[PDB]
């Protein structure tokens, strides 16, 4: 994870406030 993938894991995963995400 570097560019967009760092947002994907990172920016999006920080917004993983749903069970339907990496934080679930």
């Amino acid at each position: 994870a570097v560019g967009i993938g760092a947002l994907f894991l990172g920016f999006l995963g920080a917004a993983g406030s749903t069970v339907g995400a990496a934080s679930g």
